[PDB]
Formats: C-alpha cells, sequence, structure tokens
C-alpha cells in the first residue's frame, strides 16, 4: 500500500569526458529527475562501492567502546571541544540504535589557514590507531577523493541542466577548501529492538530518522540493499527502492535557495528497519566563503528575489538546526 517513487537510473559516464552533446543529454535527465521527485541513481559512476562497504563494515565491526570514547565528538565527550563535526557519534544501547563516524576534507591539517584561524566548521580529522585499523585512514581518505571526483562530474551535470556553463558549481568545489564530509553510518540489527530508538511518523510509519531537507548543495549517497528511504511527493510519501550498485543523488536546501526552488530540496525520512545496514553519505558542501548569486531558470531574465548566502553561514546554521529539529545523531 505505499507506492514506489520515481527514481530514474542515469548513466553519468559522459560527465567525466569531453562529449559536450552527450553531457547535455545527461543534464536533461538530471533536470527531469530534479523537477519530479528530486531523486535519481547515478550509474556507471566508476567507484568501487563493494570495496567501500567492505572496508566500512570492517571498521564498524572492529572498533571498540574504548576507541569510540577516544574518537568521540563533543556531544558525547566534553573533553573534545574542537570536535563538533568530525569523529565518532555513539549509539546508546536501549535508547539510540544508530552510530557513525564523520570525517572532513583530508586537507584540513594543522597548518591549513582555516584551521589556524579556527574558522567554524573546519576541523582536523581524528582517526583510530593505525595498528588496530590497518589501511583504514588511507582507504577513507582515498574514498573522499574518489567521491569528490564523482561529485564534480555531477556538479557539471546540474550546472548544464540549469542553463549554465559546466563549471558554475564546480569552480566553488575545490580540494583545498571544500566543507564536504563523509559519514559512515551503521544502522544495527537488534534483538530486541528498543522502542525508544524507533520514532513514529504522523501517519503511523515507524522511523529511524524523521522528515527533513538535506543540509548540502547535493548529497551523494551509497546504501546497502535494504529499502528504507521515503520521499514526500504530491502523491504522499513514496518508497525509494534500494540499489547498492549506484549512488542515490538529491539536492539540499542550498540548491533550492540558488535556483529559487526550481530544483527543490526533496523532503525525505528514513523508515525503521531491523537489519544490519550502512548509509554512507557524502554531503557536497562548497567553500566557507563561497557565494553563488541566486537565480531563477523559470524567469525570462533569470532574476530572483532571494539574497546571496555564503556557504559557510548556510552550513553552520543548517547543521545546528537539523540537530535541534531531528535530534543529535
Ligand atoms: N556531521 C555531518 C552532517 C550530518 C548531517 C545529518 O545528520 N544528516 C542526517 C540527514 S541527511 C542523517 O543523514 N540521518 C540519517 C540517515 O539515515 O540519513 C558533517 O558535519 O557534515
Ligand atoms: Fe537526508
Amino acid at each position: 500500500s505505499v507506492s514506489k517513487a520515481n527514481v530514474p537510473k542515469i548513466d553519468v559516464s559522459p560527465l567525466f569526458g569531453d562529449d559536450q552533446a552527450a553531457k547535455m543529454r545527461v543534464a536533461q535527465q538530471i533536470d527531469a529527475a530534479s523537477r519530479d521527485t528530486g531523486f535519481f541513481y547515478a550509474v556507471n559512476h566508476g567507484i568501487n562501492v563493494q570495496r567501500l562497504s567492505q572496508k566500512t563494515k570492517e571498521f564498524h565491526m572492529s572498533i571498540t567502546p574504548e576507541e569510540k570514547w577516544d574518537l568521540a565528538i563533543r556531544a558525547y565527550n566534553k573533553e573534545h571541544q574542537d570536535q563538533v563535526r568530525a569523529g565518532y557519534y555513539l549509539s546508546i544501547p536501549g535508547k539510540k540504535a544508530v552510530e557513525s563516524f564523520c570525517y572532513l576534507n583530508p586537507n584540513f591539517t594543522p597548518d591549513h589557514p582555516r584551521i589556524q584561524a579556527k574558522t567554524p566548521t573546519h576541523e582536523v580529522n581524528v582517526w583510530p590507531d593505525e595498528t588496530k585499523h590497518p589501511g583504514f585512514q588511507d582507504f577513507a581518505e582515498q574514498y573522499y577523493w574518489d567521491v569528490f571526483g564523482l561529485s564534480s562530474a555531477l556538479l557539471k551535470g546540474y550546472a548544464l541542466a540549469l542553463g549554465k556553463e559546466e563549471n558554475f558549481f564546480a569552480r566553488h568545489f575545490k580540494p583545498d577548501d571544500t566543507l564536504a564530509s563523509v559519514v559512515l553510518i551503521r544502522y544495527p540489527y537488534l534483538d530486541p529492538y528498543p522502542e525508544a530508538a524507533i520514532k513514529t511518523a504522523a501517519d503511523g510509519t515507524k522511523l529511524s530518522f524523521e522528515w527533513h531537507e538535506d543540509v548540502s548543495l547535493i548529497t551523494v549517497l551509497y546504501q546497502s540493499n535494504v529499502q528504507n528511504l521515503q520521499v514526500e511527493t504530491a502523491a504522499g510519501y513514496q518508497d525509494i527502492e534500494a540499489d547498492d550498485t549506484g549512488y542515490l543523488i538529491n539536492c539540499g536546501s542550498y540548491m533550492a535557495h540558488l535556483t529559487n526552488n526550481y530544483y527543490k530540496a526533496p523532503i525525505h525520512r528514513v523508515k525503521w528497519v531491523n537489519a544490519e545496514r550502512q548509509s554512507l553519505p557524502f554531503f557536497v558542501n562548497l567553500g566557507y566563503d563561497s557565494v553563488i548569486d541566486p537565480f531563477d531558470p523559470r524567469e525570462p531574465n533569470g532574476k530572483s528575489d532571494r539574497e546571496p548566502l555564503s556557504y559557510g553561514d548556510y552550513l553552520q546554521n543548517g547543521l545546528v538546526s537539523l540537530i535541534n529539529k531531528n535530534g543529535q545523531t
């Protein structure tokens, strides 16, 4: 009785090459998906996702409680005042099932100018001990650059789809400064599954995480093959089918702002499923000072009555609001 959502599979391959015509055909597909339910799967993206889930499972399953406190964000561990974003997000057995590990740009090192200035939302990543987790940091840092690569190609597709030159977004999405992050989220199988860890939607649907719009320009998501996501449409909440060979793509509210809502940030929520699974989002965030002037591809002159908003401001307020609305993850 819940209908299936329209989530097209788009071969994003041409976005890596120089066939400008082929790129326009991919852009049209992005345009259609963005104006409809606001989700699509990127296929032929070139990333080894099987290796990704394997390396990630090895980490989630071998990290100990000790290590988690030692890596924990400030919300779980008051000693770690600089860890607002990056580090470990603990489960609370009996109360909160989900747990995760977030890391930012590998280039945010101690000598980075934004780290030196202590600019909000910039942090140096924390990692487990190499001997307990051999290869993990290097795997994870490589993965950041692989998915960064996929996201630049996708940003060229969205730029072309909106009537712009292909670097419109991508020129603000740079290795030395992107606020992009990876979150390795573990959703556990639990028996018994704690009721306090299950939320209930107004329509009676059991959830693991409530309705929201994403805090990003776009979101580039790998998940396990366990159906869980629902997107709200004019026909109501519809199920997004799982596909663990592709990346699920959608826009965040930053894109909605820029396009004066021509590409909406789709409202979605995460159904409660009692299954051991992974949700591995890459939040495509720009630079702290990145400002794109808002426009409207539905108006003849392209003008919008929205004001410019720097990415850093959007991100910092956005992530705080998401915590307040939907709880500390
Ligand atoms: N710490 C991250 C941002 C994490 C944002 C977040 O909490 N996303 C929610 C909604 S997209 C989540 O993904 N909830 C669950 C789920 O399965 O999606 C980094 O600093 O940028
Ligand atoms: Fe989301």
